[PDB]
């Protein structure tokens, strides 16, 4: 069974005057199981809905024969009856469309001044809904004509005539127009006589006369029309304006009666209608206040509820103004009540009972409607049942522990608990609690406290029993707690862990770490297990490092029990990382560091080491501070000894007794601004290069030993006894020479040179100071008296004076150009000497050949001119004959080995001497020997067999082709 | 419907041979509905329970009629099935008692030396229960007696004797006894003879032969028996012990047979039996390991579940050897399969059907006993309902928001959800999205999307649908946000939270600080509100300190929406309190103090001043500290200035910009560890006291300016040029004198001192060096040539000659002891005087009255002897009787005032001036004149009509008794 919920409620009906229906429908229909009695309200007292009557219930609608205006007008409610509760429909207003004639008094003609406007009235009479009014020049349908001369008001139906002359003289009357939903009915008034006094000819103010209203409540959707007609002489504009914002240029216009379709809540504010001539102005405010009809946010539903318990149902709506929340009970008000309260707003209950059940509604309700809301409270007493939550059934318990055991069925309402070890009823005592919601306490558990454990339950509905078994098991307790214990990183550590228990149970050891579960299985793993038995649960953690430090709490536990032990191992003192390195006091070598504190678990810091980085050039490479050791209570400690002009990050590693710890964050890269420079240039040399020119050469120098911005280099030169100082200013670092040259300078001039640098603050320090000399030309003077000889069939010599000292410069060796008879000087070879000798040897050339021979002259600079030359003829070729009637005779340790002497051609040199190679089967190299005469002995041990000699000739002819004899020695 | 779940079980019956039941009924019941059909099994194949055959099936319960071994013996167990499921009852090993006859083959007969013992076997046939022996020495019922030399076993049941002799020679027979349930049996063996040897007569070790078992398994409440019988010449004591620990003193005995009633989980250990005797020793070990019958912890219950759910029944059970813990379906084994995973252990289904629905058993299973557990698997196919869990009827939204509605009936299986907007379906898009769990999600609403939606809902059972309606509201946002703050303590700060909401709706504000509620009403309340509309929200926080900074968040809400900005204040950069300050390196003078830092928010700490005091003696005073501001990143500074032997507590201060701070907790009581004194004895002063002594007095010296331990005063005292220093060493601080006097030191000798302390590793410092002198005594010198004279009725004037210096020391004045004529010197009056004078007046006297006059010297000390007396006598009265003849005159401004002289009698004195006073009306205070004559002139003004004259006399006898005269001027 429910009570009823609304399918349709009652409708707001026009109904009209000329109406074709005798009756009102009124529909009410709500759904039921049983099906409702339908009562009806009008004005708060009750409709005796008879049969036979003008009031019938025809099926749960009303149905109204033939209403007039003093009988049935009103307000009609539904109301539905099962004995579930009553529900209250919403009101049906049910108002009257009707028109009555007009209104039949003699009226006062109107008398006004011609040139100005005329005021005549309408006197609409008493009407429902609002009417459309046009006026009537004459007879009907000649109606008034529409433009901007005859303004026509919809609201008090008066026509607003702005100015006006003997040509709008006529038959005045006002006509009402309704539309409704079943006729079509308009009505004419009486006859208005309208007379003109005599023309007041002048210009002047307007005279706004109809006035849209100082406060106009609109609801959400309504359509809103504001007037502002006016008087005057000339013709008026009409402007509407938003005094607090802008108009929404969807319907903006400029015309006297402003039309918006829909009113909505971005709509309200104060309105302006601004009316100016040529002559004067006007100006009328107003508001729109935009209203809303109530509607629902937070609604009842049917809740389904025990006896006795709290139930808290809140209801909201949104609405302006905004809604006093009302309650009714089964059709009748709802106030605070012994177990019922409202605060117009939620509904609290205190305690339910039965007599709460019924239909109750949520009404909110304001000036411009009133909604409704309905739900069924349905309040059940119901019998004890432990088939969703009972009494578990097979209970373990421990010996000295504690046991928690509820009876909570599923009662209303809260179930008498009486608990019973068998058939002997439980009593509260020292050791043995009943908690009055169901809950048995029992401490101190032993062997005579097993049993039946039966729970009983009681209400007025009914009873019902639920029975568990208590076993009494021994108590898993820690016999060896984990203590505390203190390492370092690197060391091993084990956790003792002992655990005794039952024997029939099982018992498992969980470890957990700030309650975080062990990973035993992490690649890279540290946790392992040490000595295993059943109830021995040692962790031993190896390679301990940081993150191991914490609060331990081994688990014994077995399915039915746990027992845990608290450890807090603490694994380093940390020389962690300081954070924010902070630079300060920017200096030219001088710069200020401070930072941040680190960690002192097991020892404070002893001390601050400090590095840095040219980046991203250069490495990390350690500082120096004044202190030298930087004590650690220091934050901040100031650096020396920098290079400048580069970019540096700087970060600081604290230390202790426990390892050198790892490195912070660098800081931010901060700019030297230096003011001096320092460094000398190095790798200073002088002269040579071009002739007749001073040359200064040096090494270019990198980033490091610049210093600062504007960097070039000051060659200062000078002559040796010079009073006149001059000096170079090149700025850039590949510019590594300077070139000076003169006409008053000549070759070899002695000068003194040093170099500095400079910068955009100063000057640099002092180099090597030397005396270096200006560059050699290329000599003039040829060599004088060359005379040649040969000596060999490959060699000649070619001796020259000893010539004076040039003007260009200095002499250092000579050049000789030679070539073959006949050739030129295009094809010739050249051979230059180590130095200054006044002889030298040409040598690699061919016998029998005639040759050309020029000397010139060089140095470092260039070669001079020829000689006059000489001639010279080498000597004749080598024999190729080789020496005949080869004799040789052995001996004991011996072998000489004669021949004839080599009679030449005459083509052919003389033969002064031999050489000869010499190889044997003891050896695989040929060996030297020499000789003056035409024989040779040689040393032959006794175990070679056979010998290689090859004879060849040797003198001032050269080496000649040899021969090739071969020895047996037996 | 329900499944069988078991009330009574078939139970293990024992049917002895001598039965006088012709049946076994092994029973089992099941409650059900539809009621329960009960098969039973028989060596794991069905038993045919046939009408008219051997096994009848009575009621349930089976009933075998005449069983027989061959036939009947075996286990028993029972099946109840239902349509809902089938359950297995656990088994009944139905065994028999049976007892066959004796062994009929010849047995041999025992040989062995007499004088030893013998060992006779019994060899018992085929049995069950567990016999109990006893024997015959003859016929039956002669026994074997029982004593400590017969030993009777349970075990075996052989014969064992300590030592034998020939009396123990007789037909020998074993015999057996049995006690079963309905017949108890005894039947007899074969005659045995037993023949012995010569004797081996020698003294010998023991021999246990009868051995108690390697590992004898009981089980928990068992009774166990051991047994440990020995032979050997003499007799041998038997011992029992445990080897782990000790035996349990409830059950301890020194009999070869160790009786435990009740074997618990204590006794599993190994267990030692000992034979000695006077000449060997025996030992043999064994063990006892107690296992358990397997009993439940957790078991399942009858569970309802939803189709196509996870559900997981864990399974679990306790017993010794650990139970293989298997599972049950309907009477069939159930492994893992596609959707039931057995891990032998806990049970996971992952997807339910309805083929899963049935009977599930729960196995535990060891070699002493298997339990079962039975549940109900009921799979619920229902039709989807909203009558518990609905769609929302009326859903609020934000435009430009986030909806999310949520359509979860109650259906099993989960139901497709297809939503729609009236009849227009909903497809998954770019804005409304369809989840598959049912929620439905709209982002970026706008008004189009205000309607209808009706969530449908189908499965294979049935169809529902549940109905909301949308409406679009305007979204609730911040449009003023409060931005973060830096204040100081004492400023006042306004949090601006500004929103902007439809007007139909509520705007309530609920401010958090930190996620905790900001309480407006506490007392010393500092939240104020500030500048009251309804959109308009800010906090104005006032006299803002501490705990006011942190995390607010301003949240504006309706009933439907919320909206929240987050604004973080910091209030004061506070100087906080150091904790844990640590006392360094304890000096005489210098102490160090290490503390904490504290706290650098808006500022960091700029100073730390440092106070003391002396508990509970001295207050908190700022104490100096080198340097003399210590620097805010100091946290120790070396502390100076103290004064010594005090305990100590100090306190540091942390100081900003923003005021000085609140101080910490101050340190432990520290003691210093001085040696020196520097505080000499002040206010010292000597002279006076005790006559001839030598007495020092000065100032009591207090604790603060005492210094060292053992604190004393040395007063160093010698005579003004003697060569011979003495040195006074009294410890004690209330010693404040000190006496010398000798035979040698008379009055009036000039002494030096000066005074200095000490303590116990020092001497303090000099005082005032002073030359003081002796005390004088009291004198011997008399005055002598004493001579008074009378000068009026009340003075005289005594004389005396200046006397020489006494040899007692200094003499300082004289003291007058006067008396009348005839009176004594115990009541004489003692007058002194103030110095060394020659003369002295006595004042205060009686006229007429003779005076004996005594004069005393006296110095500091005492008074000195008496004088020879001197005599003299006070002259005359004065006169009694007035002037006589008073007379007088008036004039313009003056009064004249005569009368007669006064003429004595015989006893008094002469007149020789006159005194008076003189008052008028215009003053109320008499003026006194004087006069020589006997006529005085006194001024009187014009305005006086009265006057007042009293007339007395004046001289030699003193002033007399006035008269009075009242003179009338009118
Ligand atoms: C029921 O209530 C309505 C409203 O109070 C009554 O209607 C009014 O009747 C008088 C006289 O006929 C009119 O002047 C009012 O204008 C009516 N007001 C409205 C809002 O219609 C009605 O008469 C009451 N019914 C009865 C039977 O008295
Ligand atoms: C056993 O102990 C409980 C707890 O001490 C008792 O419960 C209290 O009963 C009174 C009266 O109903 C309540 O006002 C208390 O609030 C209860 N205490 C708690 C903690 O719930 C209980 O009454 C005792 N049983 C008997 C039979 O006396
Ligand atoms: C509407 O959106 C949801 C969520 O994106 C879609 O649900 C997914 O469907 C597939 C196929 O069943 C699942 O594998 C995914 O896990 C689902 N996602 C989530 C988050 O649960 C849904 O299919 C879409 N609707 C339609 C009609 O396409
Ligand atoms: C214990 O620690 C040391 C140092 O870390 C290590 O060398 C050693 O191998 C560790 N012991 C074991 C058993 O791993």
């Amino acid at each position: 069974t429910f009570g009823p919920v609304f399918e349709d409620q009652p409708l707001s009906v026009l109904f009209p005057e000329e109406s074709t229906e005798e009756q009102v429908l009124l529909a009410c229909r709500a759904r039921a199981s049983p099906p409702a009695t339908y009562r009806w309200k009008m004005n708060g007292t009750e409709m005796k809905l008879e049969p036979g009557s003008r009031h019938q219930l025809v099926g749960g609608n009303l149905v109204i024969m033939n209403p007039t205006k003093a009988q049935d007008a009103g307000v009609y409610q539904c109301l539905a009856s099962n004995p579930v509760g009553t529900v209250v429909s919403r009101e049906a207003i049910l108002r009257f469309g009707f028109l009555q004639e007009f209104s039949k008094e003699e009226r006062d003609p109107v008398k006004a001044h011609e040139g100005w406007g005329v005021m005549l009235p309408c006197n609409p009479p008493a009407h429902y809904p609002g009417l459309s009014y046009r006026w009537l020049l004459n007879e009907f349908p000649n109606f008034i004509p529409t433009d901007g001369r005859h303004f026509v008001s919809q609201t008090t139906g008066n026509l607003y005539i702005a100015r006006t002359n003997a040509s709008d003289l006529g038959n005045y009357s006002c006509l009402a127009t309704s539309h409704m939903d079943f006729s079509t009915k308009s009505v004419f008034s009486k006859f208005a006589q309208l007379n003109l006094a005599a023309e007041d000819t002048r210009l002047f103010a307007p005279s706004i006369k109809a006035r849209f209203p100082a406060e106009t409540y609109a609801l959400v959707g309504q359509q809103v029309t504001l007037e502002c007609f006016a008087f005057g002489n000339p013709v008026p504009r009409i402007k509407w304006r938003k005094v607090d914002g802008s108009l929404s240029p969807q319907w903006t216009t400029a015309e006297p009666t402003l039309q918006i379709p829909s009113v909505s809540f971005e709509d309200e504010g104060t309105y302006e209608c601004e009316a100016e001539n040529s002559k004067g102005r006007d100006t009328v405010q107003g508001r729109i206040i935009v209203q809303a009809q109530p509607e629902w946010l937070k609604v009842i539903s049917d809740t389904e509820a025990d006896i006795g318990s709290n139930l808290r149902w809140g209801c909201a709506a949104a609405g302006k103004p905004r809604p006093t929340v009302r309650w009714l009970r089964n059709g009748e008000p709802l106030a605070s009540q012994n177990r019922v309260e409202v605060l117009a707003g939620d509904l609290r209950f205190s305690k339910l009972s039965l007599e709460d059940s019924g239909m109750y509604q949520c009404v909110a309700e304001n000036k411009h409607g009133t909604i409704y809301a309905s739900a069924e409270l349905a309040v059940q007493a119901l019998a004890p049942d432990f088939r969703l939550n009972p009494v578990r059934r097979l209970i373990p318990a421990a010996r000295g522990g504690e046991i928690l055991i509820p009876c909570q069925p599923r009662a209303a309402p809260k179930a008498v608990v009486l608990w019973s070890k068998g058939t002997e009823i439980l009593v509260n005592s020292s050791r043995v609690t009943v908690t009055p919601d169901g809950t048995l306490i029992i401490r101190n558990i032993s062997r005579s406290d097993e049993g039946k454990y039966t729970c009983f339950a009681e209400n007025f509905m009914g009873k019902a029993n639920s029975t568990g078994i208590l076993s009494v098991r021994d108590a898993t307790k820690i016999t060896l707690a984990p203590s505390s214990a203190d390492i370092n990183l690197g060391d091993n550590l084990t956790l003792q862990c002992h655990a005794s228990h039952d024997p029939t149970m099982d018992l498992t050891f969980t470890w957990t770490l700030d309650d975080f579960p062990i990973d035993f299985d992490k690649p890279g793993g540290h946790y392992r297990r040490t000595n295993v038995k059943e109830t021995i649960g040692d962790l031993t953690i190896l390679n301990a490092q940081l993150r191991h430090g914490g609060k331990y709490t081994c688990m014994a536990q077995t399915v039915v029990d746990s027992a845990s032990k608290e450890a807090t191992v603490l694994v380093r003192g940390p020389p962690g990382p300081p954070g924010g390195v902070v630079v300060r006091d920017i200096g030219d070598t001088t710069i200020q560091l401070s930072w941040s504190r680190g960690f002192d678990n097991h020892s404070p810091i002893a001390k601050y080491t400090l590095q840095a980085r040219t980046p991203p050039a250069g490495k990390w490479k350690q500082v120096r501070t004044n202190p030298a050791n930087i004590e650690g209570n220091a934050e901040t400690a100031q650096v020396l000894g920098l290079t400048p002009w580069m970019d540096y990050e700087f970060r600081v590693i604290a230390s202790n007794i426990l390892g050198t710890g790892e490195p912070s964050g660098p800081s931010s890269k901060i700019r030297t601004r230096e003011a001096a420079p320092s460094v000398a240039p190095s790798g200073l040399s002088g002269g040579g290069g071009a002739p007749g020119e001073l040359i200064v050469n040096w090494t270019p120098m990198s980033r490091e030993y610049q210093n600062g911005d504007g960097f070039g280099y000051l060659l200062s030169f000078r002559r040796q006894g010079s009073t006149h100082w001059q000096t170079a200013r090149v700025p850039g670092a590949d510019a590594q020479y300077f070139v000076y040259s003169n006409e008053s300078v000549r070759p070899y001039t002695p000068f003194e040179v040093k170099i500095r640098s400079y910068n955009r603050r100063g000057d640099g320090p002092e180099s090597l100071t030397a005396l270096v000399y200006s560059a050699e030309e290329e000599p003039r003077v040829a060599p004088t008296k060359v005379w040649a000889k040969g000596v060999s069939s490959s060699e000649m010599n070619v001796t020259w004076e000893p010539v004076q000292q040039d003007m260009n410069g200095i002499l250092l060796g000579y050049e000789i150009r030679y070539w073959k008879a006949g050739d030129k000087e295009a094809a010739a070879d050249r051979v230059r000497t180590a130095g200054l000798d006044t002889s030298a040897r040409v040598s690699g050339l061919h016998p029998n050949t005639k040759y050309h021979v020029t000397v010139r002259a060089y140095n470092r600079a260039g070669t001079g001119p020829a000689s006059p030359s000489a001639n010279a003829t080498t000597m004749k070729p080598p024999p190729r004959r080789p020496p005949g009637n080869i004799s040789w005779t052995f001996s004991s340790s011996s072998l000489s080995i004669k021949w004839d002497p080599v009679v030449p051609f005459r083509n052919e040199s003389a033969v002064t001497g031999y050489k000869m190679l010499y190889q044997n089967d003891l050896h695989l190299t040929p060996t030297l020997h020499l000789t003056g005469k035409n024989w040779i002995e040689i040393p032959v041990p006794e175990d070679i067999g056979h010998a290689l000699v090859q004879i060849r000739t040797t003198g001032p002819g050269g080496d000649g082709i040899p021969a090739e004899v071969h020895i047996v020695r037996n």
